[PDB]
């Protein structure tokens, strides 16, 4: 049965993901307080992150007693512990939109800019987190009482189709936008430099006042070309010789643990557009809707992970951290 595996399974994961995920962010948060003193507006954007991860982390302990008790924290626990699930899933996802787009803004093209920002996203994180408020509530389902939703066919079909835009649609949308328009300009023509001068030729700008367009590979320029500086020949020229990857690293493991079960509500949803309305298929898409939404809920501790491992120099902060 899949409720006699979630009173097993979720009371202790859900306690483990609490304490790793607790000790975790709250060290990024008082590691960039305290040592890169947020000056950065990328700290200001990883702190907000880390705060997202914090209110999505303290509704564990509650989800983790429902699973094996029933909802005994009345309809406005549920409807509290509902807006913080979602601000945290919300804010977490619209923080580390920004950060994709702070790189992209520093690569391809503070404070006041990071609070403005940060306060206008957490608005955003809690306006998307409004009809989850409103529609969840304690109920008597059959024998035993539950915090869930009881959203209107309507108003299912909205939250699902808003979660989806919110939630995969628009981050993929800009990690397209945002890591082409990166990884373009890495994409470059080979320059190289005079060893007696210094002269460097670009291949953009080219020579055009000794006979080489603007554009021209160096390897394509006649052996009668000479450096402009100090006349030597095309034999003496020698080649022209980080946060992305965490940043990026930190988009791709939130995919991996949020779209599965952003595309199971809208597979069981939209079952008829699907065409999977059928009495069998409806009984998996609520059983993978459960299995789907615990990976999602232990996403909130793994963003420190990432950090720890991909950041080299994160490293260095959370052995200082620890220490102190
Ligand atoms: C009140 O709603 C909350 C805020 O608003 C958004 C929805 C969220 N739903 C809550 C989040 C806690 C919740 C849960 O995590 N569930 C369901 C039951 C279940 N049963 C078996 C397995 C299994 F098999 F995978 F182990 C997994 C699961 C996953 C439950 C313990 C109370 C449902
Ligand atoms: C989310 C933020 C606040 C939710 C507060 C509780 C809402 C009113 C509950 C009333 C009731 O107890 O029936
Ligand atoms: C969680 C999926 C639903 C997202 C809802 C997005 C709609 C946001 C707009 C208004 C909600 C109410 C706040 C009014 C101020
Ligand atoms: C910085 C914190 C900002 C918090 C703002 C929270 C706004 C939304 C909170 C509560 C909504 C109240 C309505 C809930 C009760 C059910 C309503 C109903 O169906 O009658
Ligand atoms: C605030 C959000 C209001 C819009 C949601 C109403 C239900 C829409 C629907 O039937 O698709
Ligand atoms: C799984 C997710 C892939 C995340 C990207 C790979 C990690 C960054 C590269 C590195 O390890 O230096
Ligand atoms: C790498 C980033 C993407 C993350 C993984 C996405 C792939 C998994 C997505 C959806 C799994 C849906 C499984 C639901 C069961 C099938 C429906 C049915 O019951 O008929
Ligand atoms: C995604 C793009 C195209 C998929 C088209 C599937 C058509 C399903 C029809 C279902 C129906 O008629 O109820
Ligand atoms: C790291 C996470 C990678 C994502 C994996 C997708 C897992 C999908 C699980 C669907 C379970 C459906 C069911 O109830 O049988
Ligand atoms: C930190 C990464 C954590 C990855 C694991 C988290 C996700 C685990 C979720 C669910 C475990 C599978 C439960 C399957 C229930 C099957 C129901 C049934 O067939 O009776
Ligand atoms: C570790 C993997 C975590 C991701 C998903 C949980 C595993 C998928 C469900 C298990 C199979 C359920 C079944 O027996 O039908
Ligand atoms: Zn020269």
């Amino acid at each position: 049965d899949v409720k006699q595996i979630g009173a097993q399974l979720l009371p202790p994961l859900y306690s483990l993901v609490f304490i790793f995920g607790f000790v975790g962010n709250m060290l990024v948060v008082l590691i960039l307080i305290n040592y890169k003193k947020l000056k950065c507006l990328t700290d200001i954007y990883l702190l907000n992150l880390a705060i997202s991860d914090l209110l999505f982390l303290i509704t564990l302990p509650l989800w983790a007693h429902s699973a094996a008790n029933e909802w005994v924290f009345g309809n406005a626990m549920c409807k509290l512990f509902t807006g913080l699930y979602h601000i945290g899933y919300f804010g977490g996802i619209f923080f580390i939109i920004l950060l994709t787009i702070d790189r992209y803004l520093a690569i391809v093209h503070t404070v006041t800019f990071g609070v403005v920002t940060s306060v206008i996203t957490w608005l955003v994180a809690v306006f998307a987190s409004v009809p989850n408020i409103i529609f969840t509530k304690c109920q008597k389902e059959d024998s035993v009482y539950v915090c869930g939703p009881y959203f209107p066919r309507g108003w299912n079909n909205f939250h699902t189709i808003m979660r989806n835009i919110l939630g995969l649609v628009l981050p993929l949308l800009i990690m397209v936008i945002c890591y082409s328009g990166i990884l373009k300009t890495l994409l470059r023509m080979k320059k190289y430099t005079c060893t007696v001068c210094g002269y460097i030729y670009n291949p953009e700008d080219g020579d055009p006042d000794n006979g080489v367009n603007p554009g021209t590979d160096f390897k394509d320029i006649p052996d009668d070309w000479v450096c402009p500086l100090c006349g030597v020949g095309k034999d003496q020229f020698e080649e022209v010789e980080r946060d992305v990857r965490v940043i990026f690293t930190i988009m791709i493991v939130y995919f991996l643990f949020w779209t599965p079960y952003n595309i199971v509500i809208l597979l069981n949803t939209f079952q008829e557009f699907f065409g999977l309305s059928n009495c069998e298929s409806t009984s998996q898409l609520d059983q993978a809707t459960q299995v789907t939404e615990t990976l999602g809920m232990t996403h909130c501790c793994i963003n420190p992970i990432i950090y720890a491992f991909v950041g080299e120099k994160f490293r260095s902060l959370f052995h200082i951290a620890l220490g102190e």
